[PDB]
């Protein structure tokens, strides 16, 4: 379905020139999850607020999830769901700090549970050559591409240093996802300048986007600095 990148469509990480760190810690080891719950208020028209609590790091209470529409926000408002995404903290605030904030990553929970996890392989090009190929795992039968994306970008951080503090060693990068008739891609890299916008560039989470697990598959398509 989507068209895939054009001559000089991607971001290329040489025209940032801000710290790549800000990208990075999206796909660190920490992210907002949670299992079979409910909202417990609402902000804007467009979002929902959570009670998660941060069991890990004692960050913050709550999460507001953010929504492309309203539309989205009356379908998930009053149903049990799982939660599932990058979230930043940045100018996080709403009326409901101890706050965070993340976009869509919210599939209903009831009817949703596979008895088994799923592996879905990731299969990654470099300058065009399947050098590496790993597997991500889900237990959701819809799960959303943010959820995947973050699995298969945090892989990538930890073995091929896809992001670092000051650099990254690809050029560009994209991540693809083929679900049978329907592939949709996301660019890997931040929006050149000086100054990377977390909360801006997670947006694109925002339309709560997701894919079978059992059908869909993923290409990762990174260029070096060759």
């Amino acid at each position: 379905s989507q068209p895939d990148p054009k001559p000089d469509e991607l971001h290329k990480s040489s025209k940032f020139t801000g710290l790549m760190e800000y990208m990075k810690v999206l796909y660190d080891d920490n992210h907002v999850s949670a299992i079979n719950v409910k909202s417990i208020d609402q902000f804007l028209y467009f979002d929902l607020i959570y009670s998660i609590k941060d069991t890990k790091l004692g960050n913050y209470d709550n999460v507001r999830v953010e929504f492309k529409n309203k539309d989205l926000a009356d379908k998930y408002k009053d149903k049990y769901v799982d939660v599932f995404g990058a979230n930043y903290y940045y100018q996080c605030y709403f009326s409901s700090k101890r706050k965070t904030c993340m976009y869509g990553g919210v599939t209903e929970h009831n009817g949703n549970q596979l008895d088994k996890y799923r592996s879905i392989t990731v299969r990654v090009f470099e300058d065009g050559k399947n050098l590496l190929s790993f597997d991500v795992q889900t237990n959701k039968k819809k799960v959303t591409a943010q959820e995947l994306d973050y699995l298969t970008r945090h892989y990538l951080v930890k073995n091929k240093k896809l992001y670092e503090f000051n650099n990254s060693p690809y050029e560009t990068g994209y991540i693809k996802f083929i679900e049978n008739e329907n592939s949709f891609w996301y660019d890997m890299m931040p929006a050149p300048g000086d100054k990377f916008d977390q909360s801006k560039y997670l947006m694109m989470y925002n339309d709560n986007k997701m894919v079978d697990s059992k059908d869909v598959k993923i290409e990762v398509y990174l260029t070096t600095k060759k």
